[PDB]
């Protein structure tokens, strides 16, 4: 299994699809995205890598994207899917029972609270209950088949609040808020906890990391990462967290850091071939 990073933005939206091999340290250059996109999200269903939403920021235009695209590692080809009902830049996504939930994001100055669900076996999107909060730059994680939306930016304020979607009741419920306000953080599930790493609080890019325990309903803070970063990509590979790229207020980072939970330590393990922020990332 490899860590795939798709899209991103290094002063313009990017088409790169690259795959990292934590074992031999190699970066594999795969098929370009059909359209350059940043602020997208990545996920995996079946063995298929999906790129969701984002925005095409190009020297001749600036269009937020409703698109869903599917990459097959067995053919090294991209294929389009049915698009979401609205464009969603700085989207969050989670996977539950083989269905892709697209959460939040922006379309122009519209900041979405709407959420929609993609079924790959019918190739179709349907709207579910909207969030309690408009969130762009929202982190999304799935724990025990419940969908968590964490932090983000509602158009006026950045958020430390988090809410939880129950698919069986089609309703959102507020949970305990994070310790720190974070937009553009990396949010993932590791072991049985939700991690929120980095982000932007409206004043500084953050290196802090905190994890939510459902049993205690408490957001604990763990060892901070080496480099402050917002709009970072994040994923879990072989029981460790990987954060990729991001923006630190000056530079688009190519640093990749890896978190080992048994030692509560962050290690810098590789550099991307080129610095970038707002990537989608997944493992397949």
């Amino acid at each position: 299994r490899l860590i795939y990073t798709a899209g991103g933005y290094f002063r313009q939206s990017l088409s790169y699809l690259e795959a990292y091999n934590p074992s031999d340290g190699t970066w594999l250059r795969l098929a370009d995205l059909q359209v350059p996109r940043s602020g997208l999200a990545g996920c995996v269903v079946g063995g298929l890598l999906y790129a969701v939403g984002g925005r095409n920021n190009s020297p001749d235009g600036n269009t937020d994207s409703s698109a869903l695209d599917c990459y097959n590692p067995m053919t090294n080809q991209w294929s389009p899917c049915a698009p979401m009902s609205v464009p969603r830049n700085r989207i969050g996504v989670g996977v539950i029972d083989g269905h892709i939930y697209a959460v939040g994001g922006s379309h122009g100055c519209i900041h979405h609270n709407s959420v929609e669900r993609y079924e790959p076996e019918r190739d179709e999107w349907h709207l579910v209950a909207p969030m309690l909060t408009r969130r762009i730059g929202v982190g999304v994680a799935v724990l025990n088949r419940l969908l968590y939306a964490v932090g983000g930016f509602d158009g006026t304020n950045r958020l430390n609040s988090a809410e939880c979607y129950y698919p069986e009741r089609n309703e959102w419920r507020m949970i305990t808020a994070m310790n720190t306000i974070r937009s553009g953080a990396g949010v993932c599930v590791l072991h049985n906890c939700i991690y929120a790493a980095g982000g932007y609080d409206g004043q500084d890019q953050l290196n802090s990391v905190e994890r939510y325990d459902v049993a205690t309903a408490t957001w604990t803070f763990v060892a901070p990462m080496k480099h402050r970063r917002s709009a970072l990509g994040i994923t879990v590979h072989q029981g460790r967290i990987y954060v990729l790229g991001g923006y630190d207020g000056h530079t688009f980072l190519d640093s990749v850091e890896c978190y080992d939970p048994d030692t509560d330590t962050w290690s810098e393990v590789t550099r991307m071939t080129s610095g970038r922020s707002g990537v989608g990332v997944a493992v397949t």
